[PDB]
């Protein structure tokens, strides 16, 4: 079937790796042990088109579409997403590159990125915003299938 090369980007401990795992083994890890594989893959169905997801946990010119991740519990990571999109679309000679902004760590009650704040950042960058929590799985599948449609409708 069709295969889609997604890479997860973002700042430190935002939960890039942690997002992946939950997507692949439907489980929430509390600490990765310094990089093992970094490049998993999963068979899924999206609207009948069953297809494969090659997730690269962070060369990435290969990437087809990108999830940009910031944790909502610290605003530095959320400021750094400009630096990422600006670099995603750098090594890609196109301001058009399938992309999803995801805010992680929703069970955390001391949030410091307003849900509006992302929401507006997203629309200004043209992309969609999803909120996730690898610990409670909420919208972890959601944020990935979104990216896959942003690649197919591209
Ligand atoms: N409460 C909560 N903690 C989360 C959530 N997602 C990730 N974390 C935690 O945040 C920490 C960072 O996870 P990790 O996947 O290593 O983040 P990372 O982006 O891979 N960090 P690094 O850039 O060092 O590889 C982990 O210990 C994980 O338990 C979430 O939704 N809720
Ligand atoms: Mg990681």
């Amino acid at each position: 079937m069709t295969e889609y090369k997604l890479v997860v980007v973002g700042a430190g401990d935002v939960g890039k790796s942690a997002l992946t795992i939950q997507l692949i083994q439907n489980h929430f890890v509390d600490e990765y042990d310094p990089t093992i594989e970094d490049s998993y893959r999963k068979q899924v169905v999206i609207d009948g088109e069953t297809c494969l997801l090659d997730i690269l946990d962070t060369y990435m010119r290969t990437g087809e579409g990108f999830l940009c991740v910031f944790a909502i519990n610290n605003t530095k990571s959320f400021e750094d997403i400009h630096h990422y999109r600006e670099q995603i679309k750098r090594v890609k000679d196109s301001e058009d590159v399938p992309m999803v902004l995801v805010g992680n760590k929703c069970d955390l009650p001391s949030r410091t990125v307003d849900t509006k704040q992302a929401q507006d950042l997203a629309r200004s960058y043209g992309i969609p915003f999803i909120e996730t929590s690898a610990k409670t799985r909420q919208g972890v599948d959601d944020a990935f299938y979104t990216l896959v449609r942003e690649i197919r409708k591209h």
